[PDB]
């Protein structure tokens, strides 16, 4: 504990608002995960040569992608980080620890195709998981990398509380398929409107983190506008890279993936925080009412949005 971790001003200062963005250089990334850890968790939470070896294995199975690549880990694990700090009552030892491991593995070897790419394909992966195909790869290579020699970041827990602990990533990561969103939403905002919702219970605990997931995958909607504007680049150059690889199975892609439908992005931007994004940040701030921030910049940039829309703004 002698050996602390330290950001420059700007950074520690800026680093616990929901809107930071981690900048451009990748090598200080790690460093920035590592700070995050040390202050949400504590510094006896994993031993740093451990740690340090497990960030840079997880950094190397990322692929380079435009959209779902180590900065986007990076990006949801901080994202997790204001949550967690804001809420710093409300989570055990072992989900502080495995939710900030779980965020920064949770996209572990992406492509960049959804599971409907990989479905109509008939990729391998779809024979070995039917739902949620992409998240079990990317809890199965954070499994993988844990046990490499070395790596286990959890070495000083028990048998039970390892497994725990591997629960709370594998839930936490499954959660991240979005098509998987829309039913846990549901019944968490019927359960707060009836006020059966309760922290003390397990599988009402496993909901609400779904959701926290849900909320930090999709947190660039959450950044200023200029990053959010940005951003929205790399997950269409994704989408387009689909879509054309759809047209090559003979399939006509949905809209957000034809490249050809590039005017239309707005609307569509429009459509996905309205029937998504603002829908999530409304239930996580019910529950969790310090995360209010990422509901304002949620709908700070719809407003842009609808800016771009009525010509008022070009992108
Ligand atoms: C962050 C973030 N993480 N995800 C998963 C999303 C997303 O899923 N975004 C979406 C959804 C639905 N869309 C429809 C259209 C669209 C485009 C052109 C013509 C017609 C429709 N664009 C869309 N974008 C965002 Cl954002
Ligand atoms: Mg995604
Ligand atoms: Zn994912
Ligand atoms: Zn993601």
């Amino acid at each position: 504990g002698l050996m602390q971790f330290t950001l420059p001003v700007r950074l520690c200062k800026e680093i616990e608002l929901f809107h930071f963005d981690i900048g451009p250089f990748e090598n200080m990334w790690p460093g920035i995960f590592v700070y995050m850890v040390h202050r949400s968790c504590g510094t006896s939470c994993f031993e740093l040569e451990k740690l340090c070896r497990f960030i840079m294995s997880v950094k190397k199975n990322y692929r380079r992608v435009p959209y779902h690549n180590w900065k986007h880990a990076v990006t949801v694990a901080h994202c997790m980080y204001a949550i967690l700090q804001n809420n710093h009552t409300l989570f055990t030892d072992l989900e502080r620890k495995g939710l900030l491991i779980a965020c920064l593995c949770h996209d572990l070897d992406h492509r960049g195709f959804s599971n409907s790419y990989l479905q109509k394909f008939d990729h391998p992966l779809a024979a070995l998981y039917s739902t949620s195909t992409m998240e079990q790869h990317h809890f199965s290579q954070t499994v993988s990398i844990l046990q490499l020699e070395g790596h286990n970041i959890f070495s000083t827990l028990s048998s039970s509380e390892y497994e725990q602990v591997l629960e709370i990533i594998r839930k936490a990561i499954i959660a991240t398929d979005l098509a998987l969103y829309f039913g846990n939403r549901k019944q968490l905002e019927e359960m707060y409107q009836t006020g059966s919702l309760n922290l003390n219970n397990q599988s009402h605990r496993d909901r609400v983190i779904g959701l926290m997931m849900t909320a930090c995958d999709l947190c660039s909607v959450t950044k200023l506008w200029p990053v959010t504007k940005l951003t929205a680049n790399d997950i269409y150059a994704e989408f387009w890279a689909e879509g054309d690889e759809m047209k090559k199975l003979g399939i006509q892609p949905i809209p957000m993936m034809d490249r050809d439908k590039k005017d239309e992005v707005p609307q569509g931007q429009l459509g996905f925080y309205n029937a998504v994004a603002i829908p999530c940040y409304t239930t996580l701030t019910q529950i969790l009412p310090p995360t209010e921030p990422l509901l304002k910049a949620c709908r700070d940039n719809l407003s842009q949005w609808e800016k771009v829309i009525r010509g008022e703004e070009t992108a």
